[PDB]
RNA sequence: GGGGGUGAAACGGUCUCGACGGGGGUCGCCGAGGGCGUGGCUGCGCGCCGAGGUGCGGGUGGCCUCGUAAAAACCCGCAACGGCAUAACUGCCAACACCAACUACGCUCUCGCGGCUUAAUGACCGCGACCUCGCCCGGUAGCCCUGCCGGGGGCUCACCGGAAGCGGGGACACAAACCCGGCUAGCCCGGGGCCACGCCCUCUAACCCCGGGCGAAGCUUGAAGGGGGCUCGCUCCUGGCCGCCCGUCCGCGGGCCAAGCCAGGAGGACACGCGAAACGCGGACUACGCGCGUAGAGGCCCGCCGUAGGGACCUUCGGACGGGGGUUCGACUCCCCCCACCUCCACCA
């Protein structure tokens, strides 16, 4: 059901800054949220990659059958503005302050995204 | 096994606006702290010979080059030893109050009685002793009742002296290196005029004060006034000299005048500008004889739309709905149709 969301975010982990950024997905990914397949614990932000990107997310596919059961975890680019990233690259890096997905959702044009917290130990 | 039914949180949401790259471009948010250089100015650069050296420099211009000249440099040093020698250049052993910052059988000489009571001495803390020693007294020197006087006022542990009054003891732990008391609260040698919009000898206040002296020395009888003195002219100011001269530097030119002086007025005493004041017509830029334009590692500021000569963002695209083509304002679910998927469909039976 779609209100997946990682709920340590106020009991575990304290939130200093939030941004928005997406993640190419698949469907069979998306189509998980109607079961509930996902949490996003051990997952974070990272460069090393030229691009800045997201990696290690247990979406964990659900469609009907078994349509396209693709492995979740997988390195997707965060696109995630100059106005932000040259104000915040560092915490991406640094791990103290990992920008985090909390969740991913569909915004106002279709496309998947994430919004990325201030987290730790997460 | 396919179709219809299903392939976002249904059906109905297909660039991740972006990070990062690149087409059309900005020069901005973000890297780039605005940036970046082709300049300007020295009233053209130079002078009658001059400046100047090859890794980075000391020395050298008497060696020796570049300057319309007639052909191409050196001695020494940075450059010595990582932990180590002299080479690191005659390395280099450490600091507070003993009689007391900190700690005692203590400390300038013999003892005692309780405290202390857990624990040893009854020298500890409180208390009593032939005496150190204070209180304060017998003294050299050096010092603020320094008037006359009552009286060396008296002293300092450097060097010494009693018992005529004790604080308390074998520590009971730094100011008589200047001070108490009365009669005229004074007298004598003597310097010398400040004071009031500058005063004084002078005068109503007899004419002088009283700063200092007397144990270790020197500047003030004056309010109403002037003739004269002081610092000049009682005091000030009138004309003759005062004051003033265009980047380095030059031709044809050169004046009117306080103060201070030579002298004369006016207010009772500086009354403060009574007025009386001041450069023109021109010019070279190594001085006109002479040439090179580098005597040369320049002195001080700006200039340009414009960053090429540091990056890469605005717009926009490499990159996501399990594929792969057409196609709607709205797609993988409109038309397809492989694979999947729930139900229906195609041997035989």
């Amino acid at each position: 059901a779609p209100v997946l969301e990682n709920r340590r975010a106020r009991h575990d982990y304290e939130i200093l800054e939030t941004y928005e950024a997406g993640i190419a997905l698949k469907g069979t990914e998306v189509k998980s949220l109607r079961a509930g397949k996902v949490d996003f614990t051990g997952s974070f932000a990272r460069f090393e990659d030229g691009e800045l990107y997201l990696e290690n997310l247990y979406i964990a596919p659900y469609e009907k059958g078994s349509y396209a059961n693709v492995d979740p975890r997988r390195k997707r680019k965060l696109l995630l503005h100059k106005h932000e990233l040259r104000r915040l690259l560092g915490k991406v890096e640094q791990k103290g302050l990992t920008l985090v997905p909390l969740k991913i959702y569909f915004n106002e044009r279709g496309y998947a995204k994430v919004l990325l917290g201030l987290a730790r130990g997460k």
